[PDB]
């Protein structure tokens, strides 16, 4: 036995759970049960005749990369069923041989070096297939002759001999070259796989393009927020590869590997809510039925569990605590139900260890300036905000996926509460894609996939506790512009809209919300203290509305209140919507089954061709009908301004004042004066201190932002980049935002 052999066995256990798998474990047993079932099902449908022209009639098409890739995945599952302790097919020599015969047939008639490396779809030929093939080779290594292995490994080397791509693609390349290097025992290729992780979009922080950013963002495909899609893939692969190499001659030594720990704390943690990975960072993947938010979240936790196996202190311990929290938090879907057999073994060990306490839940406001995203995490809820700009695209739709993703990143608000299933259970193929919560659009009209012409997108963070975001709207597909802002407080999210103008000749609307209701669609709801009808198929306008309360799908923790300063007229409808995943993901393997879900949808009609139209509402998570009325009796927020020049909100109780300045002209909002485009938030503690945070959301000001605060200070301290020129009678300072990339600068002033 050599070191390569030890690595192959290490990878093998990562795929099978190892020889120590406990058949007595309820979840493990079920996993090995399905595995054998799915294996027998496929094995049962195989054409074993030597005169065969396909392995599975359903997947015939030696040239259709999609079908071929699916054939190898099936063979991988069958190989797993024949090598996982506890499986009723474990050690089945007849199965093992039928798998190897299929591989030889695929080699001769489909996957070999006679094909173009860049033939559609390149991803299948260079990555997808090789990843499945390497696993089969490791699992059935001992039953593979030198002649057979050559045809398998030579082919993979032809398609992917090296690593030179970015992010997930680069990591995928690394794992392909790496596992093969272990199989054929090539120290040079294995060294190269390890080095691949030090490249673009992986360990080193990116300041542009694909990769992880210092502020926690992750981008893939140049301009798309992807922490939860391609981001999940890069984490999974990076984690698996690092674990494999750890402690060996090729163990990762690059010092930047410590960045991986930060990805967990800053890139993934803030975007997870009780097991769900927010859809706003999953790109076109929201259109995949097998990857709804909780299933993706489980995958993220699986990687964290993987890292906990080799990461150094105190990260390994923190990782275990995070995983334990999320596993206990997710009462929607069992974590063990959709992760590898080995993950189950490793996870249970963490959950069953009493010395490991679940980590605390995140509580903060975070601005992901690099990917036009923002998030608020609090006890009982989380709010995700998705924007786009000249830097980040509206939405991605390629390979026939996410066809209706139009407004998923156009000032879209996502509220997470005790109704963990809100965005799962076929939300995406049924929700009205033209009415994404929080957005302003031309009724029933789509927009194009691409970056916008406006740079003002982003926001400010006040010591990571509170914050405000804004997006300068101006669609390219049709005429519509507006200033949209969001102010995040403790349990109030205020949305303001101004300067809403259009010459499109299409009715303009702003979606207050659009929530999936219970199976009967009879969720109780109230307006101004009066109960509203709960029947499905009913449309109704609510005029002079001061507030609305909508009971959630859970007895407690999922109610939502809506307050309208100055009153409003709401257009609403409660209906059952049918659809299929095939409609938003035209892939043949996509389930065509029809599904029906119920929704309560509310929006404000701005009319056709508005000019300077506006809106203002307050989202009130987890308040009962009585509490919403109470709030309306003495609202805690006050709109300071809502013009096209400045939008500001004040929260008296907390002493908070947020203000988004849209032009490069001197303007004032309450105590705040700014000479340029900026996002600002101050917190005042009567006669004690005045805190202030400022950012240049445009990421294009190469000079400064001149701020003045209407208070007299005694002293101060400030982040470098801020220069104070006056404390009394008023506060004056400039913020050097040159190359700041949307970050927030903080200062604290001592008051007299």
């Amino acid at each position: 036995s050599d070191e390569f052999d030890a690595l192959r066995i290490k990878w093998a256990t990562l795929l099978t759970g190892g020889p120590a798998l406990d058949p007595a474990d309820s979840d493990i047993a079920a996993r090995t049960d399905k595995l054998a079932q799915d294996a027998n099902d496929y094995w049962e449908d195989m054409d074993l005749s030597s005169s065969r022209t396909y392995i599975w009639y359903a997947l015939r098409g030696n040239g259709t990369s999609d079908n071929v890739n699916a054939v190898y995945e099936r063979l991988r599952t069958m190989a797993l069923a024949a090598t996982t302790v506890g499986s009723s097919l474990y050690g089945n020599a007849d199965l093992k041989e039928d798998i190897l015969d299929a591989l030889d047939w695929l080699y001769v008639n489909s996957y070999n070096s006679t094909r173009s490396r860049s033939a559609y779809n390149w991803w299948h030929w260079q990555l997808g297939i090789p990843m499945s093939l390497n696993d089969i080779a490791v699992l059935l290594y001992d039953d593979i002759s030198a002649a057979r292995m050559a045809t398998y490994m030579d082919t993979i080397d032809y398609f992917t001999p090296s690593i030179g791509l970015t992010g997930a693609n680069r990591a995928w390349q690394a794992i392909v070259v790496g596992v093969r290097a272990v199989i054929v025992k090539d120290a040079v290729k294995l060294a190269a796989a390890r080095n691949g992780l030090s490249g673009t979009g992986i360990f080193p922080y990116a300041t542009g393009g694909d990769g992880f950013y210092a502020d926690g963002s992750f981008v893939q495909h140049t301009t798309f927020a992807y922490t939860g899609g391609y981001g999940s893939s890069v984490l999974e692969t990076t984690a698996n590869l690092m674990y494999l190499l750890s402690g060996s001659t090729w163990s990762v030594s690059d010092p930047n590997q410590s960045n991986v720990w930060q990805w967990i704390y800053e890139a993934y943690r803030p975007l997870l809510y009780k097991g769900a990975m927010m859809d706003m960072v999953r790109g076109r993947e929201i259109s995949r039925s097998y990857a709804q938010d909780h299933a993706v979240g489980h995958g993220i936790v699986a990687s964290i569990v993987r890292l906990a196996q080799f990461a150094p202190a105190p990260h390994a311990a923190a990782f275990k605590q995070i995983a334990k929290r999320v596993i206990q938090e997710d009462t929607f879907s069992s974590f063990y139900g959709d992760v590898s057999t080995d993950t189950i073994r490793l996870a249970k060990a963490i959950v069953d260890d009493p010395s490991i306490a679940p980590a605390a839940a995140p509580n903060l406001y975070k601005q992901y300036a690099a990917m036009d995203r923002a998030v608020l995490q609090r006890p009982g809820f989380a709010l995700g905000l998705a924007l786009y700009s000249t830097r980040i695209s509206s939405y991605e739709s390629i390979n026939s996926e996410n066809g209706r993703g139009w407004y998923t990143g156009a000032g879209a608000t996502y509220l997470y509460n005790q109704d963990l299933a809100q965005y799962s259970e076929d939300y995406w193929p049924t929700v009205d894609a033209y009415r994404i919560p929080g957005t302003t659009v031309a009724s029933g009209t789509p927009i194009a996939s691409g970056t916008g012409t406006s740079s003002w997108t982003g926001g400010v963070s006040l010591a990571g506790q509170y914050g405000a975001s804004g997006m300068d709207l101006s669609y390219g597909a049709y005429n519509l512009s507006a200033r949209k802002s969001w102010f995040m407080f403790d349990d109030e999210i205020v949305a303001l809209g101004s300067g809403i103008s259009s010459t499109a000749g299409i009715p303009i609307e702003t979606v207050v919300d659009n929530r999936k209701l219970n199976g009967a669609g009879d969720n109780a709801w109230t307006a101004n203290g009066a109960a509203l009808s709960t029947g499905l198929g009913v449309a109704q306008t609510l005029t002079g509305v001061n507030w609305v309360h909508l009971a959630g799908n859970t007895a407690d923790g999922s109610d939502i209140g809506y307050y309208f300063p100055g009153g409003a007229t709401l257009q609403t409808k409660r209906e059952a919507r049918t659809g299929t995943w095939k409609q938003i993901n035209n892939a043949p393997a996509t389930p065509s089954t029809a599904v029906t879900r119920n929704y309560e949808t509310m929006w404000i009609d701005h009319g056709t061709n508005p000019s300077g139209a506006s809106y203002g509402y307050v989202l009130l998570p987890n308040k009962t009908s009585a509490q919403v009325g109470a709030y309306a009796a003495d609202p805690a927020i006050e709109i300071v301004v809502n013009t096209s020049g400045v939008q500001s909100v004040k929260e008296k109780t907390l002493g908070l004042v947020g203000a988004n300045f849209w032009t490069d002209t001197t303007q004032t909002a309450d105590l705040i004066t700014s000479n340029k485009k900026a996002s600002v938030m101050t917190r005042e503690i009567a006669d004690e201190r005045l805190e202030a945070s400022v950012s240049d959301p445009t990421q294009a000001n190469n000079g400064t932002i001149a701020i003045e605060l209407a208070r007299s200070a005694e002293g101060y301290s400030a982040d470098p980049g801020i220069t104070v020129t006056q404390l009394a009678p008023t506060i004056k300072f400039t913020v050097n935002v040159n190359g700041a990339k949307g970050k927030s600068f903080h200062a604290s002033f001592q008051l007299g």
